[PDB]
């Protein structure tokens, strides 16, 4: 940076301080990453200044014959990439992606059908502080209480019982690979739309390591900063049909003018995932959540379905008398970032938890391989082992440290 | 640029197009302006990898102690430029920012009073094509027909006729300054709370050239990136007693994860307003607003409300028997950005129009002052009194070209 120093030397040593912060900690907050130096300039690009509502070509402002091209790049590469039909690529957030698939099909007070928050379900699936859980009437499907797997034959029952007019899957906190063929039929039988929110997996679908829920959903959406390794935003992929639809409830419906920078810096990430080199990566995430995984376990540590099909792996810490908030809290003293997160039939509350979440898209990107896994889950097992001994704790700081260089 | 020219030739080549049409072009567009260096270096930072769902000191992940003292300034500064109790940095957009004092206050179907959209009111002020019209029941108050001028009388009996729960004050195209002190005394007449959506005049409110709504209303929207000079974002204000409600309706409520690399660049340009130098040129703005509105009469057009009060201006242009769309479309061959806007009681329809909305922010920014708003008002009437002249367009190209330099 030139200008920030000068300008601002507040902002500037506090962006400095988590500069410093992403390169010293071990990050497995299974939704984070890191974007590479061409997505930051073109977020820190002059296309902040350009108005843009509307669509390439179809624009409420002139002057944008430019911003048109890099949307226009956003929108085709995404369609390379995922196989679909349209793309929308102006939602602000994975939040406002959902809440316009919402907005495109659904009344006030119809009934949806989403992932039980507590197995795996995201906020934007129906909780009742949440736009979703107010606006609209959320039923949940569980996962198996033995194989944490979800249960199809639930989802069909809560399906033909609850008639919802759509059935969301995908997750935030879930291992396993979703069978997307199977949420079809289901949809299918009961006359509902199928969304698939891939938020958390999207990069792996890109790189053909999970199932592409594109051919099988009405609606995908996702955010562009998990997996995908975007940065902050979300986006909408749909079949031709609903096209129109899902670009109206975009724009005029739920936001004004999109962020043209941003999607400047959507389009470079795409182009990023569309290189063998991005396939080589997501298969590395895969392989280390499944070391780490084994790893944890030859550690003592029970997860939740038995371990991992994708980036992200859910310890149950039930068996070593632990809560989420205590390994969370405990694990932020030696330098390793996770987020305590409800386990399927949890019997604590979502605010203290039975787990800890756990990715590897992060360290993956950091270059971290298989001996890493094996080493941050040996200092998983010391720390969670000795939460009680200050010696354990600093050895796991100077692991930590020694990992991160 | 180092990384992106390299990583990514398509992207940056039309990125580098955007950054010359910006330089070459006299931007009249209301809404826009261009922000410094150090706003973009903060948007373009790494920021962008941190969730930080939750506020400062109460996040629902770790690692957040420096993206804290980051909002925390862009908060602090905010309530410092606008005196407001409390401040809520996170919106993603205008849009955002109003849907989330709606989802406080308001149950679907609830009343809400706002400014006729053909008067100056805003897209998210009860269009039938956007949420607020969708999710809520809008009433319009309107302008005097002769005087263009807010009718607080009509204000007033639209609010004890409808009985709104909430009343909608501010605008997208007014260029009069608003009695805030009439719409807060109409309020509570009526028992309504009073929002005032300062989107446009924000950067005039915080140079003390407006007069200030915080003192008036109990919730306050805006964007960031208007006459404010930041980034493209939203922004709310409010008294201590909705504090908890605002920040519990951005989240949970209808967004997820915060753009803490936009947040930075609000707390930037937060520190810029609060300069002395930021008061200078937003007066400037003012100034050049009411010498480019008289220049313009000079040459013989006709302005709603017959000038301005701030950074804004309409031209009436039936007497020249033209349309929004007709002048847009000539202006934009010359290089001078404007967008067609309805005018008060307008014939045309929205899409068509017999108004063109002007602003000075963005001219001002680059340097522009009284000389440089008559040779623009000069441009203007030589362009659209001579529409089929491609003379006088080659002309109005020329002279256009040695004012960007």
């Amino acid at each position: 940076m030139k200008y920030l120093p000068q300008q601002d030397p507040q902002v500037f040593a506090a962006i400095e301080q988590e500069r410093k912060r992403q390169h010293a900690k071990i990050e497995l907050i299974a939704s984070e990453n890191f974007v590479s130096r061409a997505v930051m300039e073109a977020q820190g690009s002059v296309l902040t200044n350009k108005y843009a509502e509307g669509y390439p070509g179809r624009r409420y402002y002139g002057g944008c014959e430019y911003v048109d091209i890099v949307e226009e790049l956003a929108r085709e590469r995404a369609k390379q990439l995922f196989g679909a039909e349209h793309a929308n690529v102006q939602p602000h957030s994975g939040a406002q992606a959902n809440m316009a698939v919402y907005f495109t099909v659904l009344e006030h007070g119809d009934t949806v059908l989403g992932m039980n928050l507590s197995h795996g379900g995201h906020l934007t699936h129906g909780s009742p502080v949440n736009f979703s859980g107010v606006q609209y009437n959320f039923v949940a499907y569980g996962v198996d209480p033995e194989t944490h797997v979800i249960d199809y034959d639930d989802v069909r029952e809560k399906a033909r019982l609850h008639r919802p007019k759509l059935i969301v899957a995908a997750a935030a906190a879930y291992p396993r690979i979703i069978d997307f063929a199977k949420f079809r039929e289901i949809a299918d039988e009961v006359g509902a739309y199928l969304m698939v929110d891939m938020a958390h997996i999207a990069g792996l679908v890109a790189a053909g390591l999970h199932p592409n829920p594109v051919p099988y959903a009405h609606f995908v959406t996702t955010t562009t900063h998990k997996t995908l390794r975007g940065p902050r935003g979300g986006m909408i992929l749909c079949q031709e049909q609903f096209a129109k639809q899902i670009d109206k409830a975009i724009f005029p419906g739920i936001q004004g003018g999109p962020l043209m920078h941003v999607i400047a810096a959507k389009a470079v990430a795409f182009g990023e995932a569309l290189q063998d080199d991005f396939k080589a990566y997501a298969k590395r995430v895969v392989d280390n959540a499944k070391r780490l995984a084994s790893a944890l376990q030859n550690e003592g540590f029970t997860l939740v379905s038995g371990g991992t099909d994708n980036h992200l792996l859910l310890v149950d810490l039930r068996p070593q008398q632990l809560t989420g908030k205590t390994a969370e809290k405990v694990l932020d003293e030696v330098g390793i970032t996770v987020n305590k997160n409800t386990i399927p039939y949890d019997p604590e509350s979502p605010f203290v938890t039975s787990g800890i979440r756990i990715g590897t898209a992060a360290v993956t990107t950091r270059g971290f391989g298989l001996e890493e896994m094996d080493e941050i889950a040996a200092i998983i097992g010391l720390v969670l082992k000795n939460v009680g001994s200050e010696q354990a704790l600093e050895e796991a700081r100077q692991r930590v440290a020694a990992l991160t260089d």
